């Protein structure tokens, strides 16, 4: 049972909502999947405080919770499923899914990017029993306990400010010794490092997590100049690394770099069209330098107009 | 007050109160930048001249233009954006601090965000010129209210003069909107509310037309003498105000000779390596419909106004 669509847009994150608001407003009909995490990476944030023109208060979730509506305002077709495999190379496209199978004459490519891991076996055996990649989703867990926040960049830093209001101390893990966040947040930061709230283990890898049948209970730790151990006692292990772009399904089916999907890019139009005609991409997969949801709207809002443009010519 | 006093230094300046230039701003002054924002002649920018807006994504309910400019104006001044109201004539920007000079006061900055955006083009007659404020405008929202149950005149065939036609056809007794060729390029859905009210009556399209002359008398407008683009057969038509919206040009003339310009827009670097709105001049990013001749929507003019933001706290940092 193929479902064809005119216009399929891949992901529910800003970008794929914004495409599929402009699409549906072009009277194209879009069908948009979901993905396993519907909303995106918002929906693993609490404030968000740089959506232009919201200056009160608004949630992650709140603000993405608005955006399905306003594409359902105009009556985009919203389906669960998640892409397990693509095969791009003739058309009318061909995507599989874990629910079912789609095809299309056009694609929006908005799948975004995912939490990576460290990539030790301690770590692995204790996902999701005390170590996590999201914050917002695990935090309440550990109301008064001590809990550990690995990573140097803007989610490590949200992630421990998130957490610095739940947990009885936040141990924040870096290989180096000075964090990149907005520089509003690391002021923040810092002000809970001065309160004690926010320990800092600067120039520190994780070398072990260590716990029981039940779950973590700490970390060993490794000194990145001298090679020296330690240990700390924690609850649990939040893991902000970097989030990845999700690609492994457009592996052999489009250009990518460093995992990212290339775009045409510039300053004359279609600017989201990838190394395959037909085939447009918006948000963090092809962003490895700004990362907000701003501008992953905006992109989203190119794709649809790069999309139209293209279906226009064909006739 | 003197020549001293006249000049307000900023580690940033932004120029423009668009949804460029106020998304520019936020992410500037939450990156401790303290930026100073110019609001130009037009506070709020191009979403003004627009009533409801229904693409600007999670605004799913009812929101103006006005009304998402008025929330972005207040969420700069929430994270202390301080904005000056003024309009540039002049800029040098062959020295560090950039040197700007405005109509109320002059300025100097560490680095530049350019987000002045594009204002309406006229179509270039004498009669149009004679007649501009006296029954002649580019601005719907500004003075559609004065030609409530009368005659009004659109011209144009792209998303403004549709834009335009359906704000005046709940205003006016009757919209003439005029355009040189058959066919009208909108967003689909504008399209459809379009010939609606074509088939109501209250829009009354007139194809295949050019502008041949703006009449009126010693106080006002009163018609229009248009030509038949096919045969040449010249007509009048009767009305009292006359709605040019044959799209906008960007706002680059104090930067010419200062930055590189392609046919008046901004060039920036763009690419996929970051830096991506940074001008010709280092130091000077570009933001917006000022850079942008493909897409322009408040969505993505806010995008870049980030990037530029973001572009912007790299380059200093460095500094
Ligand atoms: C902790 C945290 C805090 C943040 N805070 C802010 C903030 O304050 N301000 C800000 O501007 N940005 C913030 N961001 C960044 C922002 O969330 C991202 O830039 C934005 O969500 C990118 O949107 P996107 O649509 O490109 O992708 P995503 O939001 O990642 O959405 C991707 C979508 O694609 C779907 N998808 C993925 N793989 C598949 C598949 N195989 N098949 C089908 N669907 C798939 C997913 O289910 C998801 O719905 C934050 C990010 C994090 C992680
Ligand atoms: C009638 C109409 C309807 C529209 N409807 C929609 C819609 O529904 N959805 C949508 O997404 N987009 C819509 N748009 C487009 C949207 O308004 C623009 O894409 C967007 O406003 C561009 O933002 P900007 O900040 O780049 O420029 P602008 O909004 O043009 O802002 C430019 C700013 O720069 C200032 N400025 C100019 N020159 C100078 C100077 N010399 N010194 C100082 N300041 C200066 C101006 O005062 C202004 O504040 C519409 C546009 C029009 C005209
Ligand atoms: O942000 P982003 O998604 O664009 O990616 P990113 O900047 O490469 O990663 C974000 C943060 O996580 C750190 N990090 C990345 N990989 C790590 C690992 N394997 N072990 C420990 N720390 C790691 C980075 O430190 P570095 O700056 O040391 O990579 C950086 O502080
Ligand atoms: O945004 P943008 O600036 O790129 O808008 P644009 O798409 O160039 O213009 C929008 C509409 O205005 C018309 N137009 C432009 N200049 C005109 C003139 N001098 N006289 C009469 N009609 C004119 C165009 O007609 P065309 O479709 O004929 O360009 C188009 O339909
Ligand atoms: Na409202």
């Amino acid at each position: 049972d193929i479902k064809h669509a005119k216009l399929l847009i891949l992901g529910s994150g800003p970008a794929g909502y914004t495409a599929a608001i402009y699409a549906a407003r072009a009277n194209l009909k879009p069908v948009l999947v979901t993905g396993l995490q519907q909303g995106g990476q918002l929906t693993t944030t609490d404030e968000i405080e740089n959506w232009p023109g919201d200056f009160e208060m608004t949630t992650g979730s709140g603000l993405m919770q608005r955006m399905l509506q306003h594409a359902e305002k105009f009556e985009t077709e919203i389906v669960f499923d998640h892409i397990n495999r693509v095969d791009l190379s003739s058309r009318p496209f061909k995507l599989f899914g874990d629910v079912q199978n789609f095809t299309c004459d056009a694609l929006i490519i908005a799948t975004g990017a995912s939490a990576r891991y460290i990539g030790l076996p301690s770590e692995e055996n204790y996902k999701g029993r005390g170590v996590s990649a999201c914050a917002t989703c695990d935090g309440f867990f550990y109301r008064n306990k001590p809990v550990g926040v690995i990573g140097g960049g803007n989610t490590a830093v949200e992630e421990a400010l998130y957490l610095a209001n739940i947990a009885s101390t936040v141990h924040l893990i870096h290989r180096r010794d000075s964090f990149r966040a907005e520089k509003i947040l690391i002021d923040r930061l810092y002000k809970k490092v001065e309160e004690g709230k926010i320990v800092l283990h600067t120039d520190r890898t994780l070398d072990e997590v260590l716990g029981d049948n039940m779950g973590v209970t700490g970390l060993r730790l490794a000194n990145t100049k001298t090679g020296e151990k330690e240990e700390l006692k924690l609850d649990g292990l939040f893991v902000a690394i970097g989030h990845s772009p999700n690609t492994e399904i457009f592996q052999g089916q489009l250009e990518l770099n460093n995992g990212y999907i290339v775009v045409k890019s510039g300053l004359d139009g279609n600017a989201t069209a990838t190394s395959v005609e037909g085939v447009f991409a918006a948000g963090d997969v092809m962003d490895h330098n700004y990362r907000q949801a701003i501008t992953s709207a905006g992109t989203g809002c190119m794709a649809a107009l790069d999309a139209e443009r293209y279906l226009d010519a064909q006739e």
